């Protein structure tokens, strides 16, 4: 099979993108990053284990998730930060590998590269950008889900880590961000 | 099980939206537009069994093209026409089935629904609309293909692609304009290269 880097955490939908590559031939090889500060890939690890998937935790500079902090406390809306790390981000991994992926959904509004975004990282760095989830709505990926995973409330992306930093700095992380977690703890079906 | 109707051309990438529809676990029923200018849906067809999935032809309106026509003419590239003639065809099929997939790509512009588009026409009609292709740039598409189908070209000018185009050209042909003049390869999917 082809090989692909997946940004990978942990969630229903972010095992969807996993398992759709699978499906098309790919060799999914999932990856989470961390900046250090604290291990908020568990989840991500554990999930990756349950859907029999290779997986990575790459580190990253602590310095991008500290000026996503300044971006939050800057803007008070997280988009612009988490624009910030996620761009960042791609544009580290495409130095290393050929083909990424991630779970960037339809209905997601960040994080998301514009289409000039997309065209120029492919052909700044000559990789494949892929987003298997961009076609699919809500709805289906929810419908989806839930034929491909057994699924339990539970009550691993850059926001654990970003909100630590924040608590350190004197800031409540509540302020900047909602209140919503749901756990992949089987497969139904076999990917 | 749940079935999804699938507009479908019969090229490599369309084909690629119902094979990766099937590897998701949906019953993928193939459609394809006519306009009843000409049999331009004969590709597709052949395409259908190939991949071994249903397909059915729906017969539409052929004011839809008329129209198409007549944009084609003013706007002398088909953007705009392929847009109305889509669009129109998705909010006459969305009263009909209540998951519609297409075709659609990252890549190419034209024809494609904007997001608002899309929640649109989910919310008015209460329907599903999936774009498999959506997320997967032409670079992607190209391997994807090469590694499911058997291919080859199809010259020019002899076999008739499915898609709204030839049934636009007719028109255009009849009108007494040319046709060369805005729409000037083809790939064949002649088998698999694996089972789906």
């Amino acid at each position: 099979l082809m090989d692909v880097h997946v940004l990978f955490s942990g969630g229903k939908d972010s095992s969807l993108s996993a398992v759709i590559l699978k499906k098309l031939g790919y060799n999914p090889h999932l990856i989470t990053i961390n900046f250090g500060v604290i291990p908020s890939y568990k989840l991500a690890e554990e999930t990756a284990k349950i859907l029999g998937f290779k997986h990575k935790v790459i580190t990253l500079d602590r310095k991008i998730v500290e000026k996503a902090a300044d971006m939050i406390i800057e803007h008070k809306y997280p988009g612009p930060a988490i624009q910030y790390v996620h761009k960042t981000v791609l544009e580290i991994l495409a130095d290393e590998y050929s083909i990424l992926a991630d779970g960037t959904r339809r209905d997601d509004r960040v994080p998301k590269l514009s289409y000039s975004e997309i065209q120029s990282l492919e052909m700044r760095k000559n990789i494949q950008y892929i987003t298997p989830l961009m076609g699919f709505g809500y709805k289906t990926l929810r419908h989806l889900a839930s034929e491909f995973f057994i699924l339990e409330e539970i009550k691993s992306d850059y926001e654990a880590e970003i909100r630590h930093i924040l608590k350190e700095r004197g800031e409540s992380p509540e302020k900047y961000f909602p209140e919503k977690q749901t756990r992949v703890v089987g497969l139904k079906k076999e990917i």
